[PDB]
């Protein structure tokens, strides 16, 4: 870290007033409970000692009952000024911190984002590094003066009332403070392994849904519901050891608390007998020391957060004051009257300042004629990506000069130079703002007329009107994700608005289809006229339109000519041979109601009924654990009553008895606290395992189209099965154990209260809920109010994360201050809410603490009123008060019930909607026609019409009639694919045809059950798909009982035995993300070998393109030959040599098949057709 006192470097006039008030109001609040104890110790004394004079009893109890109404008013006005003046004086600082961080973070030169700090590291420093700082100066500095003043004032009132009893308590506190620290560390040692064991076993569902296409293609989907259950037991046996360590950490805290009070009370009963101590002063000292002695554990997080908030604050202050390395505010920058578009480059040598050894630019000399179309054509890595940055002057040249009308770049003003240059990037840059503000970045002062003119030139105003909101259409989280062509058109319109004289087209349409580029190119051509423009094209059509073509080679200009001059030198030149890898880059890449939320509880708690022997031995340990929080507060008051008896002989006999219950029935709290938390952790841990695999057995049952709804992504079913299944643990088992535990407490408190005096046990019950409601707020104060810091600043941070990441586009235009202005204005709406939240949470806590102490001035006065009128006395009216008022601080365990308590039916609806989801394709359909033995295997199709269910508009198949012969070959080929593969999907019944018939040996496939017809199809996916397990169990994923010889045969036939046996481990070699990575030409081999383990009659060899190894294919072709040896093979390929041995070759284009036959039959009727003309396109 940097230092303390450096975090408060953004303070202003109000930040020395809010901290100067929230430090006095938090110090007065801290020293108010150890003073209420002092007042209580004096009220009781003048309430039992003056039994012979009721008259003095009444003016000396009313006074101390009116002091309570002042102690409770000094907390209403002292908790308001602490909770509200600390959450606001941190919000006023951590906002000016973030504004400065962003303003000085995109001011840095682009070298900074590569040489020193990654572009993804900075976005982290706003998400978390600006939250760790705020939480350690707003809410955790105020919880430090409070818990230090409480500790300081916990000894002044203790050692000055009865010092001889305040030392025994000091000799006791460091025992509770050690047991309660060991228990909270043993729990953390076990709460960090369950997550590991649930995320190592929770990746099975992550992997399964990604490759559901091959998981469902084979029947091995029952191998994913038992490799997912046998990996949950690891997190279940470990989930049983958390309950035991939670019960033996609460049965040992009470075993110490009872014993220590079994000695403090005896010593207090010894002091009183010898006349050194009052009756109440021996009680408000044990409490006052233990309150001020345990007030250091709550001061541990406050100092633990002061260390993280400096190692997380040094990074921000590093960037904030770091001066850049280029003189941006260039007052020493020359100016030019009017440019003519003349650019010269002479002897420019440059290298990246990340590996200063390459020579990307060597002895570069190039002249840019004014008003002409100079195009850059070359291979990857031969330049055309550094010269564009150098004219923009992103990196200053290492050695060399660039002349723009005869003056050096290091001599003009940077902001003016970047004003006359128009840059169009290959990705459009849009920020979280409206369409209108996304174009004003070009120039601020433009009116609406010019913007609309530019938009209608940009082929943009056509769909602007079609958009509902028009120019105010908010692009960002909303905005329906407009198309890439439209995205490019907005940026192009922004470029026209700037109206530059020099234009840099760097890969304008390098990643769009021919439809959008058709619209874009003509607009660029209209915007081309009258401008010195340098185009880096990707298609030869624009190069044909280019005036000059200067081809770089190894960073130097090699070939200079035109479109026609360069092509005249034949294939021997680079210009003609560039077509081969130019045109190949296109085809290859292409709400409650008590009836809906009652079934959710009740249907859930019916399948959780094989375990009633464990939910019935947890309602006993919850009753004799709630009957001991009332047999302790009752003894703690029955000792106070006997302190005032004038007969010392009788007083000892009762102190002895009550010191033998707190020692005796302490083992009954040690034992019965390991039956409540150790038997409610078996009921609540087997329900989750049963509900986490009922969903998987249903997610593995939906239709193939259900996974293409764009809501069922890869890691979002895995998130629903891991975040909506951990909230069911706290719904049944963890809430019956709190209702019963607290029902068994108010039945032992209100019995011992009603037996003695029923006129006081009725009044105290009437104001009983306002005591527990006030005490719960005393435990939701330690964690802190206004949590969840990062989600409040989640709308503005999108602008930061999309603006600093696209720093090049931000700095190309001079919009480095017009984004700070947009980022400041999106932080005030949270700043007008975090203040009212602080006021509300301050007032609602102040009033709920005044109304608590106002209820201690109504019981203690009514007792004194009863005593005068001869109804009761001090003995009976002080047990009723103390029992009923301490079994409300002992009744505040409703805070400690894994306090979720509200996700409830909100999370429970998703679980039961997934279970109750129907499937229109039955995976295993009973009452079905029977499946024969080894069949003929003759696939036939009849008038097939088909389209994707997601897009039912484009009918791809239109009366598709095709028949696979009796096991010979049905090679399907054709150009313009992406839809040819639908025959593969139709046969495995992934999708349902719109209209048609699928005959297998002359029979419809809907009459067959789905899980047996798949015992005869062998699928080979195009993309190498091997699961994260060793080689042995990837090949074995195609059968049931695979012997060693069978797998060895499968490996040998696919030519995989040699390589696998050549590996170090052998068949046991581990493959996957966390292991060995192999070559794709071999990963296809393993897939083919897996295919020949089924011994199927129908083989669906999908395309194996995007891989070339002639020696590998020399064996792969014959491996396919015996893979096609008398078996019905429908092969879809791209290379015509692979279909030379095909018996039936079908050409499928424009949705129909017309050219069918073999090599001899097709070349006879179609000697000049597509099948014959595609041939010559390329020992
Ligand atoms: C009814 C009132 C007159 C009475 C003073 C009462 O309000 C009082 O504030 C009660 C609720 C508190 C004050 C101090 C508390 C105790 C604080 O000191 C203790 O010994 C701790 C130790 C341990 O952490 C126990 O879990 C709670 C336990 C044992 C608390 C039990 C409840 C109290 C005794």
């Amino acid at each position: 870290g940097v230092a303390f006192k450096e975090l408060f470097r953004f303070a202003d006039g109000l930040d020395y007033v809010l901290m100067g008030i929230g430090s006095v109001g938090a110090f007065v609040h801290g020293c108010s409970l150890p003073l209420f104890l002092r007042f209580f110790a004096d009220l009781v004394n003048s309430f039992g000692s003056n039994s012979n004079n009721v008259e003095k009893m009444m003016e000396e109890v009313l006074k101390y009952a009116l002091y309570f109404l002042v102690v409770g008013a000094a907390i209403w006005a002292s908790s308001w000024a602490e909770i509200s003046c600390w959450m606001w004086s941190g919000e006023r600082q951590t906002t000016k911190m973030r504004i400065k961080y962003l303003e000085a973070a995109l001011n840095q030169d682009i070298q900074f984002f590569d040489t020193e700090v990654r572009t993804s590291d900075v976005v982290f420093a706003i998400n978390t590094d600006a939250v760790m700082v705020q939480d350690a100066i707003s809410e955790k500095l105020g919880n430090f003066i409070h818990y230090m003043a409480t500790f300081v004032s916990g000894f002044i009132v203790g050692f000055t009332a009865v010092w001889q009893l305040a030392l025994v308590t000091l000799a006791v506190v460091p025992l509770i403070a050690v047991i309660g620290g060991i228990h909270t560390t043993t729990l953390s040692k076990l709460s960090n392994k369950s997550q590991e064991s649930l995320s190592q076993a929770g990746n099975i569902v992550e992997q399964t849904v990604v490759q559901i296409r091959v998981v469902m293609a084979f029947v091995g989907e029952s191998r994913a519901s038992q490799a997912y259950s046998s990996a949950l037991k690891i997190a279940q046996k470990l989930g049983y050891k958390t309950g035991l360590a939670k019960g033996m950490g609460l049965g040992a805290t009470y075993f110490v608390v009872f014993c220590c009070y079994a000695l403090l009370l005896w010593y207090g009963g010894y002091l009183v007998r010898h006349h050194l101590t009052n009756g109440g002063l021996a009680i408000a000292t044990m409490f006052a020391v233990m309150i001020g002695g345990l007030a250091l554990g709550q001061s541990a997080p406050s100092m633990a957060a002061f260390a993280k908030a400096k190692v997380a604050a040094a990074k921000i202050f590093r960037i904030i004051d770091h001066k850049p390395t280029i003189e941006r505010n260039s007052e020493s920058g020359v100016e030019l009257d009017s440019v003519t578009g003349l650019v010269e480059l002479k002897n420019v040598d440059f290298s990246y300042p990340s590996r200063p050894d390459v020579k990307i630019l060597n002895n570069f000399c190039l002249s840019v004629p004014a008003g002409k179309t100079i195009a850059l054509v070359g291979s990857s890595g031969s330049g055309k990506s550094t010269v564009v940055s150098l004219i923009e002057r992103f990196y200053d040249p290492n050695s060399g000069q660039v002349l723009l009308d005869g003056q050096d770049l290091k001599t003009l003003k940077l902001r003016w130079l970047r004003q006359q240059i128009g840059l169009v990037s290959q990705e459009p840059a849009l920020f979280a703002t409206s369409i209108k503000e996304n174009i004003l970045l070009g120039r601020p002062d433009a009116d609406q007329v010019e913007i609309e003119e530019a938009a209608r030139v940009a082929n943009a105003h056509s769909f602007i009107i079609k958009l509902p909101d028009g120019f105010d259409t908010q692009v960002g989280e909303r905005g329906l994700q407009l198309s890439g062509g439209q995205k490019q058109r907005i940026a192009i319109a922004r470029a026209m608005l700037k109206n530059p004289a020099i234009l840099l087209l760097d890969e304008a349409t390098s990643a769009l289809d021919s439809e959008s580029e058709k619209l874009v190119q003509e607009a660029l051509d209209r915007f081309m006229i009258g401008r010195t423009t340098l185009i880096i094209a990707h298609r030869l059509s624009t190069i044909r339109k280019a005036d000059l073509v200067a081809v770089l080679q190894q960073g130097s200009v090699s070939e200079i000519g035109t479109h026609d001059e360069l092509f005249s030198k034949g294939e021997n030149g680079v210009y003609a041979k560039l077509i081969k890898m130019q045109e190949a880059a296109h085809e290859t890449a292409m709400k409650l109601a008590f009836k809906d939320q009652a079934n959710s509880f009740w249907r859930l708690a019916k399948m959780n009924s094989p375990e009633w022997k464990y939910a019935l031995l947890g309602s006993v340990g919850s009753v004799i654990c709630g009957s001991l929080s009332a047999f302790f507060a009752y003894v703690l008051s029955a000792v106070l009553s006997v302190y005032y008896n004038p007969d010392h002989e009788y007083m000892i006999k009762q102190i002895d008895k009550y010191c033998y219950l707190l020692i005796g029935l302490s083992s009954a709290a040690l034992v019965f606290n390991t039956l409540q938390h150790s038997f409610w952790d078996i009921v609540g841990e087997n329900l989750t395992k049963r509900v986490r695999e009922k969903m998987l057995s249903a997610v593995l049952k939906n239709e193939m189209a259900w996974f293409d709804q764009e809501e069922n992504e890869s890691a979002r079913i895995a998130a629903r099965l891991a975040l909506d299944a951990n909230n069911v643990r706290s719904a049944i088992g963890d809430r019956i154990s709190v209702i019963v535990q607290n029902t068994a407490l108010m039945l032992v408190a209100c019995t011992a209260g009603f037996v003695l005096q029923w006129r006081l046990a009725l009044v105290l019950v009437a104001v009983f809920p306002v005591v527990v409601a006030a005490t719960v707020l005393q435990k939701m104060f330690m964690t802190g109010f206004s949590g969840d810091l990062e989600a409040a600043h989640a709308k503005g941070t999108q602008l930061a994360g999309e603006a600093i990441a696209n720093v090049r586009t931000v700095a190309a235009f001079n919009s480095e201050a017009k984004i700070v202005r947009l980022y400041t204005a999106n932080l005030e709406p949270p700043l007008k809410r975090c203040f009212w939240k602080g006021q509300i949470a301050g007032s609602g806590y102040g009033v709920a603490q005044f109304c608590l102490y106002a209820s201690y001035a109504l019981g203690l006065w009514y007792a004194s009123w009863l005593v005068k009128h001869g109804i009761s006395d001090f003995s009976k009216t002080i047990r009723v008060f103390m029992v009923l008022m301490v079994s409300a601080n002992g009744a505040a365990e409703t805070l400690t019930l894994a306090p979720d308590f509200i996700k409830g039916g909100q999370a429970m609806r998703s679980v039961f909607e997934l279970l109750d989801r129907k499937t229109e394709i039955e995976p295993d359909d009973p009452d079905t026609t029977p499946v024969p033995d080894r069949l003929r295997g003759e696939v036939e199709l009849k008038h097939i019409d088909f389209s994707y269910p997601s897009r039912p508009d484009i009918q791809i198949f239109r009366d598709l009639s095709l028949r696979a012969r009796a096991g010979k070959t049905l090679a399907l080929v054709g150009p313009s694919g992406c839809g040819k593969s639908s025959v593969i999907s139709l046969i495995q019944r992934f999708y349902e045809p719109s209209s048609g018939r699928v005959m297998i040996d002359g029979k419809d496939i809907r009459k067959y059950n789905l899980k047996a017809i798949r015992k005869h199809i062998a699928i080979v996916p195009q993309e190498p798909c091997l699961f994260g397990t060793t080689i042995y169990e990837n090949i074995a994923y195609g059968h049931e009982c695979a012997t060693e010889a069978e797998i060895i045969q499968a490996a040998t036939l696919a030519s995989a035995h040699k390589f696998i046996s050549a590996l170090p481990e052998g068949y046991k070699t581990y493959v996957g993300e966390r292991g060995v990575q192999l070559s794709g030409g071999q990963k296809q081999r393993i897939a083919i070998a897996r295919a020949l383990v089924r011994k199927a009659e129908i083989m669906l060899l999908d395309e194996a393109t995007s891989a070339l190894d002639a020696e590998s294919e020399r064996s792969v072709q014959e491996a396919l030959d015996q893979a096609c040896s008398g078996r019905t093979s429908i092969v879809v390929a791209h290379r015509l040599s692979t279909i030379r041995n095909a018996h039936v070759i079908a050409v499928i284009d424009d949705g129909k098949v017309a050219e069918q036959g073999s090599h001899s039959h097709l070349l006879k009727n179609h000697p000049d057709g597509i099948y014959a003309r595609m041939i010559q396109l390329q020992g």
